[PDB]
């Protein structure tokens, strides 16, 4: 099971104050306890996909194929949690019974990639998504003009502005939002399969207000204006024998994790020169950035002017702050179990009064945190509820029943790539010289406790083997 927690964070801002963000929710897990508020708990028994942030609405997608939206509310109490949502609940009108793949955002609408490559268009003022009563496949008024009435979608990518998709036939096309029709009849293109991206499959697309990359089985192309028409998709410098991790966009220009043999390096890239304009390696080991499965390696960004959010090859959010040379960091850790999928967005905060110190946007951060119970325990200095899990864990091995559960606790991690007995560890660590010198759970109960956790632990029949 999982939990959805909300983050706000003005902007521009810092990378610091953003792991401070992190930081302060991550106090809450271990100090409070408390119980998911109802509009969405439905949702932590079930598995997510994808999730989004529109201008007023958060909307997600499920595993299930299922799709909902909900609207939103910025607390006054950091407009100075910083988030309420309404109780209701709207789930996609599916009256046809076809499940979906993938979802994006537009600044008037909600989009949606059905299982049949059908578009979807639903306005965040409509209750429900259009139809076309003479035409039951055609779920989007413009899908005509795009040609894709016959082209079935497999990948979208769209943020605010721009709208682009890869069809299954190779085919691009791109739209824009319906504010911008006046100036699309220069930035939209139909299906057509350019013949600089015939020869591999698009595998993910990056798009922005300015541009559109295409991330290809063994390349990089991108095509649109300049960070000044770049009207074909353009090759990028990519290093021979590489391996690219994940992408991203921005203002700025291009992010990318670049693997090298056993080595990562992380890499800003210029469209001009078509090349690296930075490279910085980072101060852990590489492996510990790799994890166990590199494949959940991302790098989700707000959109422009973004704050950023690396991953690792276990689900962990990455700390990373630059230091004052510009190389990166040491990872100032936050204690927080993998993050299953995040949703970003910027929002505008036009509705503050006009005298404030929070500026006119800040960033909306969806979690979805995973529920790592034990952990929880350990790193809240519940001694007893440790040593009831310890208990029922045992009765689990004794019964050979929910052996899984417990697999599952040992290969456990949070971020540092901590296993249980580094958390107990971090825990026991001492944080003055009062505290020596003299000599939610007490400081003085939570070093005990944090140390008969740890004797507990090494002494536990359940954790014997591992």
């Amino acid at each position: 099971m999982t939990s959805i927690h909300f983050v706000v964070h003005p902007l521009p801002g810092t990378e610091d104050q953003l792991n401070d963000r992190l930081r302060e929710v991550s106090e809450k897990l271990n100090k409070y306890n408390l119980n998911s508020h109802p509009p969405l708990n439905v949702l932590e028994q079930a598995t997510i996909k994808q999730c989004v942030v529109g201008p007023n609405h958060a909307a997600f997608l499920l595993e299930d194929g299922r799709v909902c939206r909900i609207g939103f509310s910025v607390q006054p109490d950091r407009l100075e949690s910083p988030v309420s949502l309404g109780e209701d609940l709207q789930w996609w009108p599916d009256k046809d019974g076809t499940k979906f793949i993938c979802i994006g955002a537009l600044y008037s609408e909600l989009l949606a990639v059905s299982s049949k490559g059908e578009l979807y268009q639903w306005k965040w003022s409509e209750s429900e998504p259009y139809r076309n009563a003479q035409n039951p496949s055609l779920h989007h008024p413009r899908a005509t003009f795009l040609g894709l009435t016959n082209e079935k979608i497999v990948l979208l990518s769209a943020n605010s502005i721009r709208a682009t998709v890869a069809t299954e036939n190779n085919k691009v096309a791109t739209w824009v939002d319906e504010t911008l029709s006046s100036v699309a009849s220069k930035l939209e293109h139909t299906a057509q399969t350019y013949s600089e991206l015939q020869g591999e499959r698009i595998v993910s697309l990056h798009c922005c207000a300015l541009y559109t990359c295409a991330q290809l089985e063994n390349s990089l192309y991108w095509w649109g204006v300049v960070p000044c028409f770049q009207r074909t998709p353009k090759k990028l410098c990519i290093p021979e024998k590489t391996e690219i991790l994940a992408v991203n966009v921005d203002s700025k220009g291009v992010h990318a994790v670049l693997k090298t043999g056993n080595w990562v390096r992380y890499c800003i890239f210029d469209l001009a020169t078509g090349k690296a304009e930075q490279e910085n390696n980072f101060p852990t080991s590489s492996i510990a950035f790799l994890g166990q499965n590199e494949r959940n390696v991302a790098i989700f960004t707000a959109g422009q002017e973004s704050p950023i959010i690396l991953r690792d090859g276990n689900g962990t959010i990455y700390p990373m702050a630059k230091d004052c040379m510009g190389g990166i960091r040491d990872p100032d850790w936050l204690d927080l179990p993998p993050i299953s999928s995040l949703g970003m967005g910027v929002h505008s905060l036009i509705n503050l009064p006009a005298n404030s110190t929070i500026k006119k946007k800040a960033a909306v951060i969806i979690m979805a945190v995973e529920k790592q119970t034990l952990m929880q325990h350990i790193l809240r200095c519940d001694y007893e509820a440790c040593r009831q899990y310890l208990m029922n864990l045992e009765q689990a091995v004794v019964l050979e029943q929910n052996l899984q559960m417990l697999q599952t606790f040992i290969s456990h991690r949070c971020d540092g790539n901590r296993n249980i007995l580094h958390a107990c560890v971090s825990v026991c660590f001492p944080t003055s010289n009062k505290e020596t010198k003299e000599e939610v759970v007490e400081s003085k109960d939570r070093k005990a406790n944090a140390h008969f956790i740890l004797k507990l632990l090494c002494d536990s029949v359940v954790l014997q083997p591992y």
